[PDB]
C-alpha cells in the first residue's frame, strides 16, 4: 500500500518520455526509502538505472514494500495531460491499479491496470572508464544532433584538455569540440591520453530529449566500452543509461 | 440585399469553425432582429441552435429578410485568413452570391457562391433536465480529453457538492471532480439530487476546441437526456449544442 | 582557398531554405567581390539572380577565385542547426569539400562534398515593366494566400492609385486591394498608367515563405510579363527573382 505525492507531474512525465523510448513497460520498485528501476531493452543496447529517494516527493508514505509494474505508454499518455503546476499522486490500495492522480484547478484520477512484476535481477559490471566530464545538455544535444546528420553513429574521444563528437559517413564528416574554454564543458578528467568509441545516435538523442539545455550532464567512456550518460534529478535523484558500443 | 459589419472577424471565425466540425453547409435565416440558425448533422446526434441579434453587429442593415446558404469550409477558410483586428462585411446584393469583405491593414473581398438554402422547421422540445451547471470551457476540456483516452463516451454526474465526469473503457476509468471552490465550477443547480447521463466524447471535443479556456459555458442534463451545452455570445448571442445520450 | 565569415547563420538559413525551394544544387562563384548565382530552374518558369558583395561578410579571406556547386538540402539542414548564438563560416581549401562552421557556444564543423559546377551562362533579359513598387511582404503573403483559395493563378494589378492582386475560377472570386493610405504599401513607380500579369500561386508562396512579414520587398511587372521579386540583404547583396507570367 502506498501514497506518493510528487509536485511536478510535468517533470515527472519527461522521466517517464525518456523510459518509453526504450521500454515497453517498467518495472518500479517501490521501497520505503524510495523508488527505483533497473532495466535493460530487448536490444540490449540500452541500459536504465533509476533512483529516487523520499525526500524528492512531497509526501512520501510506504507500507509494505514492494515492485509494481505498468505499461509505460499507458501512463505515459497520462502524464501528457499534465497541466503546468499539477501536483502527481501516485496512490496504491488493495487492487491491482495503480491510482494516478493529476491536481490542479481540477483533480482528475485515473486508474491503471497493473502487470506481472517478475524482474529478473540485473547486475552491473565494474567498468574501466577512461574519460568522465560534465557537460551542459544542450551541448551534447548539439554534438549528437551534428552527428545524426552525417551518420548514425557517434564517436565519443577525449584527449585531457579535449572532448570530440565526430562522425563519419560515406561523404560527409562531423567534428565538435569543446575545451574548458566552452560554456558546455564544466569538467573533464582524463585517467590517461587516448580515449575512442562509438555508439548509436538514436539511442543518444532520445536519452537527452527531456533534459533542459541548462541540465548538467555526467559522461563517462573508453574504448569500445560501454557509454555512462547519468542526470542528478533535484540534487538527489540519480538517473543512468549505459550505452552498449559499436563495431 | 443586405450589409453586415461585426468588429472581430476572427471571433467569427471560433463560431464557424465548431459548426464546421458538424455540417458542409449551413443555412443562415437573416432577418430584422438578426440571424439565426438550427439545424441537426447528418450522423443525427447533435441539433445546433444560433441566435445573433442585430444588437452585436457595428452595422446591421437588412433591405430584406433572406435565408442564404453556402459550404462551410469554404467560407471557414475565408475567415482563417483574418488577422488580428480585421472587421468582416457581409454583403447579397442582387445575385446568387456573397460578398465576404476583411478590412483592415489589407482589404480583402471574396464573392463565394450560394447554394440551394433548403433546411426544415425544427422544435426544440422542452425537456425534463434535473441538472444545471455554469462552468469554464478549461475544465469541460480537459475532462473530455482526459475521459478520451479510457473510452469513446463520458458520464456527467452531479451530487449537490460536485460535478464529476468519468469514463471506464477496457480495463481503466478516469474521473474528474470539480467542487464550488474551484475556479472551474460557477454555478450548481440542481432539481434531484442525483444525476447521471453518459455522452459522445469525440461531439464533446468539437464543440469545445474553439472556446476560450475562460468562456463560461451553461450545461443542463439529467438522467438519460440530451446535453445541452450553451454558451453566450458577447453576452446577447447564443450558441446551443443538444447532445443524444447514449 | 577561401574563408568567408557571415554574422548570422539564421538570417543565411532563410535565404537558402528558399533558393532550396527550387533547385537541388546551387553553383556559387566566390569572387574577390562577392558571391554570385544565376540560375533558372529545372521546371523553367523562375530565375534566380543573387550577388552578395564582400561588405556583407564579417571576414572575406580569399586567396583565389572559383566557383563551388553543392546540394541545397543538405547545406540547408545544417543551417537549420543554427541556433540564436550562432555564426557562420564557410570555409575552402585544396581538398574538394565545402568547410561549414557553426560558431556559438560549442564550434560545430562540417565537410560536404563540392559536386560538378557545370552551369550555363545566363543573361538576364530587358523588361518593358511599367510599375515597380515597395511592399511588405506581409501583405503579399495575404494577397498570395488568399488567392489559392480560388485559383492557382493570381493576377497582379496597379493603377497610379493602388495594387490589386486578383485570382478566380471555381465559381468565385478575390481581390485584395493595397493603397498608398495602407502600411503596407512604401512606394509605387510608374513608367506607365496600368499593369497585369498573371502568376502561379504556388511558385510565389515558395518565395514569399523565409520572408517576415515586415521585410520590404520590391516588385516590378507590366502587361503580359515576367514579375521581379527583389529583397535587399543588409541593404547592400540583392536576391531576385524573375517568375514566368500566363
Amino acid at each position: 500500500t502506498f501514497e506518493i505525492v510528487f509536485d511536478s507531474a510535468r517533470e515527472f512525465e519527461s522521466l517517464i518520455a525518456t523510459l518509453e523510448k526504450f521500454f515497453d513497460e517498467a518495472v518500479f520498485q517501490v521501497n520505503m526509502e524510495g523508488i527505483q528501476m533497473r532495466a535493460i531493452d530487448p536490444s540490449r543496447v540500452v541500459l536504465v538505472d533509476l533512483n529516487l529517494p523520499e525526500m524528492l516527493f512531497s509526501k512520501y508514505s510506504v507500507e509494505s514494500e514492494e515492485a509494481i509494474a505498468f505499461d509505460l505508454k499507458r501512463f505515459l499518455k497520462v502524464l501528457k495531460l499534465a497541466r503546468s503546476r499539477d501536483t502527481l499522486v501516485l496512490r496504491k490500495g488493495g487492487e491491482n491499479f495503480l491510482e494516478v492522480g493529476l491536481l490542479g484547478d481540477e483533480n482528475t484520477w485515473f486508474k491503471l491496470p497493473l502487470i506481472d512484476a517478475n524482474t529478473p535481477e540485473i547486475e552491473i559490471p565494474s567498468l574501466p572508464w577512461t574519460v568522465k566530464a560534465v557537460v551542459l545538455a544542450g551541448a551534447l544535444k548539439r554534438a549528437v544532433k551534428a552527428a545524426k546528420l552525417v551518420s548514425d553513429s557517434i564517436y565519443f574521444m577525449a584527449t585531457p584538455e579535449k572532448l570530440t563528437f565526430k562522425a563519419e559517413g560515406n561523404d560527409s564528416e562531423v567534428r565538435t569540440v569543446l575545451t574548458m574554454e566552452d560554456p558546455g564543458l564544466l569538467d573533464l578528467e582524463h585517467k590517461m591520453t587516448k580515449a575512442k568509441s562509438a555508439y548509436g545516435v538514436a539511442y543518444l538523442e532520445d536519452i537527452l530529449r527531456s533534459l533542459a539545455d541548462a541540465d548538467e550532464v555526467i559522461i563517462r567512456f573508453g574504448f569500445d566500452i560501454p557509454l555512462l550518460l547519468k542526470y542528478m534529478v533535484r540534487d538527489a535523484g540519480e538517473v543512468s543509461f549505459l550505452i552498449a558500443p559499436r563495431v
